[PDB]
């Protein structure tokens, strides 16, 4: 018969080799980490368990965590129990059911698919919502609600399952790789079957624009959340400068220098009226968040105006009367709304925090399939090599599963006090 590139795809056995127990340890590590990251929740969020007084608001981003953290729990349950089936009997899977002989990697490569791409527009879609939180408040109350965050997760598993069925038709059917534990989508063909190497260009490309768009969209939410630390930054400078003013005034001696420390004060106050919170613009300037601080900036033009009056005469107990009353009324009208924003502010860097060191690892461990998947129906294939470049391949797909383990393991890490107190505090 002809010898195919695979070289060890018919194998019943699993190919004789070393590094079996490695595999078991890394699924209880990941295990281990899955189930932490859910207890942590649990006691820490979202937990439905029991009546807890606080219970947060549940927020898309929290809830879309919770569906990706379950999907891969489900992936990992699903998928586990037959790679250590295969190594402990030492059975290949395309032999070691007699009723399922072809379909018990088939179902396998299925669910691999699957739960690849469910993970790739869950994070797509934690992306999108990092993304229109900061710069389109009002688009994200008008569709992103909180049913949204359970919503997402069957829409997810209906399209990747609606697309996955291609393979079950004709198009680019599974094969088994080297080891013996793993089966996934088939992507050298020497057989240039347009057919088959649809499917996989296919899903190559999908991955790429969608890890693309993810990156697009974590660098505008990067972007949004500058500009809105900018923007608080300067909030802040303006009020340091009116504090500044308000002390040189209770202190200065010659009417010249009160003259100028009330311009210099009115025009800090001119330019910071004009300002906008971070999520503050879904709602027209009429509600009583921004109502009230408009009408105490408004006040506080008004008493500057009223100090520079008073300068004018020459008189400098009223003025410092007047710096003082300023000193008194801008306190209740501008700290509670800056410490609101300091807050959302640091809500969304966490987040964004979150979502970045996500999808950095879910790049790095998606490039190189899709580079290996490109490296197979365009580039040549003529029998360049049967170990060196099944290594590479092994390589990569144990780069594409160890995605879970990773997930899980990194998430826990911003469940401690002293990363957040150290990235919250870089960004105060």
């Amino acid at each position: 018969m002809k010898s195919p590139f695979y070289r060890c795809q018919n194998t019943t056995s699993v190919e004789k080799g070393n590094s079996a127990v490695m595999g078991g340890v890394l699924f209880s590590t990941g295990l281990l980490g899955n189930l932490l990251a859910l207890g942590l929740l649990a006691r820490s969020g979202l937990g439905w368990c029991s009546r807890r007084p606080l219970r947060p608001l549940p927020s898309v981003f929290y809830m879309l965590v919770c569906g990706l953290t379950v999907t891969d729990l489900l992936g990992k349950c699903l998928l586990s129990p037959v790679v250590l089936a295969a190594y402990a009997q030492n059975r290949s899977l395309r032999v070691l059911a007699p009723a399922l002989d072809n379909s018990l990697c088939q179902a396998f490569a299925f669910f691999m698919s699957f739960f690849g791409l469910s993970s790739t527009l869950q994070l797509l879609a934690m992306a999108l919502e990092c993304w229109l939180s900061l710069g389109h408040p009002f688009f994200y109350r008008r569709h992103i609600t909180l049913r949204l965050g359970a919503l997402v997760a069957p829409v997810v598993s209906a399209f990747s399952l609606a697309f996955c069925a291609l393979p079950f038709m004709g198009f680019g059917k599974f094969v088994q790789y080297c080891p013996g534990t793993w089966c996934f989508i088939q992507m050298v063909h020497e057989e240039g079957s347009l057919s088959v190497l649809g499917y996989s260009v296919l899903y190559s490309s999908l991955m790429a624009l969608l890890v693309l768009a993810t990156v697009l969209c974590n660098l505008g939410a990067m972007r949004n959340l500058y500009a809105a630390r900018r923007q608080l930054a300067d909030l802040e400078d303006n009020w340091e400068t009116l504090n500044d003013n308000l002390k040189v005034i209770e202190k200065a001696d010659n009417a010249a220098q009160v003259k100028d420390a009330l311009t210099k004060m009115r025009a800090a106050a001119l330019d910071a009226q004009k300002a906008t919170p971070p999520k503050l613009e879904d709602k027209s300037p009429d509600s009583p968040e921004m109502k009230d601080f408009r009408h105490g900036f408004d006040i506080l033009v008004g008493q500057i105006d009223d100090a520079l009056k008073l300068a004018n005469e020459g008189k400098v107990k009223e003025a410092q009367a007047a710096a003082e009353q300023l000193k008194t009324t801008r306190n209740a009208y501008i700290q509670k709304y800056l410490e609101r924003a300091r807050s959302t502010l640091l809500e969304e860097l966490d987040h964004l925090l979150l979502l970045a060191l996500m999808t950095v690892l879910f790049t790095m461990c998606s490039l190189p399939v899709i580079y290996r998947a490109y490296y197979g129906a365009f580039k040549d294939v003529k029998e360049k090599n049967r170990t060196s470049e099944e290594a590479e391949d092994l390589r990569a797909l144990r780069f594409l599963s160890v995605i879970s383990i990773v997930d899980p393991w990194i998430f826990i890490i911003f469940r401690s006090p002293v990363f957040r107190i150290f990235f919250h505090k870089i960004f105060i």
